[PDB]
Order: structure tokens, then C-alpha cells, then sequence
């Protein structure tokens, strides 16, 4: 209509043989139905609607570009990255034919309770997969720049995910000096300070992700571009000087003296000068509930493990091999 969305209709049959039983959600970046292929047994499939609209139209054609390449680059399907089946259009919307899969990772989480998380074995298993999704975006040359648990897809046995939404996804060459890519609480702080940035922002929402999947609560749920660097500095201490003096927007949160600029609410702004920021951030504490040494261990494992992707320099960032190699996956 007038914004841009498509009118779903429940029965209606799309490209002359899937026939739409289902909603999945429905919000969203492009509406998103469940169907059934009479054209292949009834067998299910999920069908995402791309809006009318140019700004979502050259959106849903980029993804269309980079889900072929990831697709094609993995025959095996063994870099869990979601499988597009194939494409069509139906009254002007582009529509994009996808695996039958359950549900994402936000919603599970949803289902698990407040602040409860998943099981140890659970979250150990969704790292070494999105460890070799990561592997696959590096080798096509693609971030991913949305890496998030409303992203990341589930099987109906959830023992299987497979990233989704290529939509803010991007080429290496391709960079643009934008503080806004990637959701907020998910956004490296390499793309807030305006520093040169590569596959490390995907691992840094990796990251803030595997928190969240464990302890069931957003690691950084900063309100601005410049809370978030306060609630990345609380764990990691101040950033280093060499990374300031690289970004373009360091003027935004740093002064001539390397020091950071926090910004507080009430109601008018106040500016407070910190030359230093102590680690307060206890991210051993906020894991643990105190259960058996099996479980104990591995917990402590997930904890260097977010120590080592969280580093706020890129370049001194854990790499892909490493983690997959990391003691928490090898057990
Ligand atoms: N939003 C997107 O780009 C895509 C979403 C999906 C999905 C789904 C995402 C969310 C789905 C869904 O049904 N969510 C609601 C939900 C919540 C709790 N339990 C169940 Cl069984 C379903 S399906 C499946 C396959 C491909 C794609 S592409």
C-alpha cells in the first residue's frame, strides 16, 4: 500500500504453487509467510516478501546477490548460512523462496524465561555454528553487519541454526563511514569512532550475542553511540590511543587530551571528563546461579572466550580459526 508492505492474504496460492497457510512474524525489514509448495509434495517452505518501495526494492535485489554467492560458495551446507531455494515476483514485490525453519534465536529465548538463558551445551553448540558462518562471510567477502539473535534462525529440533536477513549486509571495497551500521547494541566500537573496519564487526556482534544466548540479557543496552562506548570501556578499560587518533568521529566522544566524553540525561545534557575508566564490569559474575564442575568449567571457557572477541581494537581481535579452536567448543 502507501508504506510499501504487501497485503498477505491466508489461502492465497503465490507464483501458481505456494499456497500461504501461516504468518512467521510480520513486522519487519520485508514481511515474511509460511507456505506449502503443491507444486513439490505440500512439502513447507517460507516465502519473505521484499516492500514495494526503491529504498527496500534495491535492499531485497542485494540480498538476492549475496545469498547466491554464500549459497554457491557452500554446495554442503555446512557453513550455517540460510538457503534461498529460488526468486519470483507477485503484484510488483519481490519474493524471496526460503528453508521451512522454526523460529529465531529471540524468540527462543522468549520461551526459555527472563534473564534464564540456554543451556551451556546449547550456546557451545551456536558458537562453533556462527563461528563457521563467519568463515563462510570472510571467504565470499561479505559482513554481514546485523549479527543479532532476531538474525539467527533455528531448526524445528533447535539443534541447528542458520544466519538470516542479508539486507545491511556488504562487500569489503564496498565501506561507508556511517556511525548507525549495525543494530545499536550490537555495533563494534570501530564503526562508532569512525575507524576503518572489517569481518571484526561481525565478530564482535558474535560476541554481545553468545552473552545474551547464555545469560538471557543484552550485554550493552546503550541508549546512544556514546553510552556504548562507556559500557564497552567498562569491561576492557580505556580505548587505546593509537585507535582514537584513526577515527573520524573521535571529536564526537574524545577531546584534544585522549579523554572520553560522557553524556547524561538530566532535562538538559551533561558532559563528564574521564581521563581514565576502570574495569567494572564483572562479565564472570553476570554468567553464573552456582552449578556442578561440568557446567562450572565450561562457563569459565565462554568467559575467555568473550574476553578474547571483545577486545576493542580489531587488530587485536580473536580470529575465526582460533575460536572455533577455542577450549569452550573443543570439550
Ligand atoms: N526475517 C527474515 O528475513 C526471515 C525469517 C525467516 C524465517 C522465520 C523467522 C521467524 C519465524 C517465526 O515463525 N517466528 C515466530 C515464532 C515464534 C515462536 N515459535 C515459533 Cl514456531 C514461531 S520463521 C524462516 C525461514 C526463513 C526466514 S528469512
Amino acid at each position: 500500500d502507501a508504506e510499501g508492505y504487501y497485503r498477505v492474504n491466508i489461502g492465497e496460492v503465490l507464483d501458481k504453487r505456494y499456497n500461504v497457510y501461516g504468518y512467521t512474524g510480520q513486522g519487519v525489514f520485508s514481511n515474511v509467510v509460511r507456505a506449502r509448495d503443491n507444486a513439490r509434495a505440500n512439502q513447507e517452505v517460507a516465502v519473505k516478501i521484499i516492500r514495494n518501495n526503491e529504498l527496500m526494492q534495491k535492499t531485497g535485489l542485494k540480498e538476492l546477490e549475496f545469498l547466491k554467492k554464500l549459497n554457491d560458495a557452500d554446495p554442503d551446507d555446512k557453513f550455517h548460512c540460510l538457503r534461498l531455494f529460488r526468486h519470483f515476483y507477485h503484484k510488483q514485490h519481490l519474493c524471496l523462496v526460503f528453508e521451512p525453519l522454526s523460529m529465531n534465536l529471540r524468540e527462543v529465548l522468549k520461551k526459555y524465561g527472563k534473564d534464564v538463558g540456554l543451556h551451556i551445551k546449547a550456546v557451545r553448540s551456536y558458537s562453533q555454528q556462527l563461528f563457521l558462518a563467519l568463515k563462510l562471510l570472510k571467504r565470499c567477502n561479505i559482513l554481514h553487519a546485523d549479527i543479532k539473535p532476531d538474525n539467527i534462525l533455528v531448526n524445528e529440533s533447535k539443534t541447528i541454526l542458520k544466519l538470516c536477513d542479508f539486507g545491511s549486509a556488504s562487500h569489503v571495497a564496498d565501506n561507508d563511514i556511517t556511525p548507525y551500521l549495525v543494530s545499536r547494541f550490537y555495533r563494534a566500537p570501530e564503526i562508532i569512532i569512525g575507524k576503518s573496519y572489517d569481518y571484526g564487526i561481525d565478530m564482535w556482534s558474535v560476541g554481545c550475542t553468545l552473552y545474551e544466548l547464555y545469560t538471557g540479557k543484552i550485554l550493552f543496552p546503550g541508549k546512544t553511540n556514546n553510552h556504548m562506548l562507556k559500557l564497552a570501556m567498562d569491561l576492557k578499560g580505556k580505548m587505546p590511543n593509537k585507535m582514537i587518533r584513526k577515527g573520524v568521529f573521535k571529536d564526537q566522544h574524545f577531546d584534544q587530551n585522549l579523554n572520553f566524553m560522557y553524556i547524561e540525561v538530566d532535562e538538559r545534557e551533561k558532559v563528564t571528563v574521564m581521563s581514565t575508566i576502570n574495569p567494572t564490569k564483572d562479565l564472570l559474575a553476570d554468567l553464573i546461579q552456582r552449578l556442578p564442575e561440568d557446567q562450572r568449567k565450561k562457563v569459565h571457557q565462554l568467559k575467555d572466550l568473550l574476553d578474547q572477541i571483545l577486545m576493542l581494537d580489531p587488530a587485536k581481535r580473536i580470529s575465526i580459526n582460533q575460536a572455533l579452536q577455542h577450549a569452550f567448543i573443543q570439550e
